[PDB]
């Protein structure tokens, strides 16, 4: 059984690649840095049951991932932008930035989805998980750009749930604030930033970040189906920041 | 492990009792038949690992329960109105209708839960998960009393987490529709009642009712607390009807 | 042309009073100080062009108000509880305050509600404005009971409206936060609170409270009908601290 | 006192011109057609009070503007996309109009805002609002990509409002449906279409297209600022279609 993830060494990344992996998953997964053979190679010895891709495009790599496998259970879009490209402001930056940042965000993600459904709809349905974040539904003052293009690909789920469900292809969201996890909360800064161990104590109600293996209990339990009437929302993944 | 679910016979009861008695569960079940000793000796031998109550006053429920274990781990506040008063107009309803609605769908988990926080505080955490509506989020026309009684809850919810989580009392809602359950849709108005399979089709993306294990499935995933940041909100469990 | 505004000494009666007055309105007036004729006489000789009803009942306010006209174009339901309540947390709390709870800010709307549609049904039509609270819309820690008394009239307003359009009656929830009034902040607080002011400066975007004048703007705006089909929704009043 | 209207000729753009130039607006127009020499004097002189501009880049219209009048007190931003592009569906669409969805209703409108924000603040406030749609709040299965880019938009006015309020600089999403205009409900529809008349019965409580005069006494009220704290949210102009 094959799992698909996207940027595999960022945000939920890792979370979905571990949980999925001892789930019994083949984990099949793309990265930026995949377009390098040695990385590739680093990757699968790193992370044993996996298969890193070489494609780079998003609309290339359900084909791409359909030749370790007869068909996709799951796929992960796990869509980033880099720190501190998620706090850009409003004033000032420029076009590409803008540009880039739905990009990344919400054309991707969507060029996938487009991809995926003829052949997810032939095995008889899948589970397409989209990781977002919080400010996919609730706005932050400093999101002012990151926060739109998050929430178009919210809206995508929300939208496209309601025509590819009756296919048996499941969509979600997931919107993430408070997690630990190595692009927006390293376990390395925990330790050394008493602003941050303050700021959750204030803003995050279970009093912690988000642990990994929490992350990927939540999508291992998306992609088992086992609750499929829940399709088509999206889930806080805050420690009650949200809503 | 301990779990309580309230009205066992209605609603989301049974789904929860199959399931949580599955995961290994001795479920401490209170419902209004039960104030009859013999009702209690029939549900009791009709669901191995089952404990029924003769307790109904919403306060006293978990002291009740806490004479059968050291502990409660979950709390399933299944709490309904007989059907038809959830479709009650706004006109030409009585006062009375209109406390009950409050009474059973609002006041009666407020004083469950509040009556809970001092011993599962005590026993380190715990999970409440309360079961709802769809109207809880979104309105309908023909729930103007039903739907207010429901959101209250649901808000409830999500205002008690921000201080509950804290001391490991993790809160959820349930919001269903079109649930095979039988109170609102048991199978028999599948079977005998045309309209009810074309409303599915026109507006169930996942084009069924949502089955009884599919909800159990949910409802034992909260339980183990393995995704305990997704504490603190609303769950559609609809077939993708809402958002 | 008459309007009735409840609870006309608290939260958002006097700038309804004010502003409607203003308008042309004839201001029919329900307040619990009525209830000593004395209070009646010295309210009338304070606001010109209104008249201060002695009537308590929720359900009896509307043919109390008609004793005075043909027929009622607007109803503010100005349902509020008095300050500290509204902190009401949910360990400790008695029955009987949580009852009350629900009491002023869910039952007594309901009952003037249903006691208006035949009215204002044959009268063409007319506005209802439901005041209730940012909490209806989005959870405070400290509001857990207060969020969901609010939180049922605010789905009120969105199940009626989808009934009552019909007949030209217009259902509105406000909700205000940092809203410039007697009961949650009088102009005593912000001078004398300096935690109120930093709190404003940290919170509300507008960087200032609500003035009495433009909570009138927005009351005398929907009583005008002018852009009706903003019926049966939500509408924050909180300088941008929602959403 | 001058307000800048972008796409004229479409969407809300006719009831905007209208109800500003009506309440004393010096309204400077952008259209597609205004390249055009001739339909710039053309529509000048049947539209008294209106200037047209030549000016078609985003970044541009608000210094374009500004050769008319020394300050902007209102910009409409009328994002639109030519019908039927709103229906376009995921599978088989282009990539090019995946990326037109997004220039029209997300990019444009980010290019306008940022260029506005000095000049803007200069002048002491001002109130912008974006016209999007129903779908940027809640999802409707035709609407798989124009919904994403909408609820982007969106979502930047929740986000930018969260610092551009400290400005004086107001800004509001309207997100129509069922609105009489010339792109999406002609009133020849209106009569062409028993079908339209029969969904607006069915699904809008209203019973009837929202009117130009509603959308154009909405867009005026929120121009006067008289209103100014509820900045920064959504406000639904579907006659009881949303939420
Ligand atoms: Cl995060
Ligand atoms: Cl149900
Ligand atoms: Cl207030
Ligand atoms: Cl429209």
């Amino acid at each position: 059984v094959i799992a698909l993830v996207t940027h595999a060494r960022h945000f939920a990344g890792p979370a979905a690649v571990e949980a999925l992996t001892q789930d019994g998953y083949t984990v099949v997964c793309h990265d930026a840095s995949f377009a390098d053979a040695a990385e590739r190679q680093r990757f699968e010895s790193e992370n044993p049951g996996t298969i890193a891709l070489a494609e780079q495009k998003p609309e290339r790599l359900v084909d791409a991932t359909l030749q370790h496998g007869e068909a996709i259970d799951t796929i992960v879009s796990n869509d980033y932008i880099p720190r501190p490209m998620n706090r850009l402001p409003l004033e000032g930056t420029s076009e590409a930035d803008i540009r880039q940042m739905f990009e990344a965000l919400s054309i991707f993600p969507i060029l996938l989805l487009q991809s995926a459904i003829a052949p997810l709809r032939a095995a008889g349905g899948a589970s397409v998980i989209f990781i977002t974040s919080s400010v996919g539904k609730k706005p932050l003052a400093y999101n002012p750009l990151y926060g739109p293009a998050r929430a178009a690909t919210v809206a995508l789920v929300e939208s496209a749930a309601k025509t590819l469900s009756r296919d048996g292809i499941l969509l979600y969201a997931i919107g993430p604030a408070f997690f630990n996890n190595p692009t927006y909360f390293p376990t390395s800064d925990w330790e050394n930033n008493p602003e941050l161990r303050e700021r959750v104590d204030r803003d995050v109600p279970l009093g912690r970040l988000g642990r990994p293996d929490e992350m990927g209990a939540l999508i291992t339990f998306l992609a088992s189906r086992r609750a499929a009437p829940i399709v088509g929302q999206f889930f806080a993944f805050t420690g009650g920041y949200l809503p």
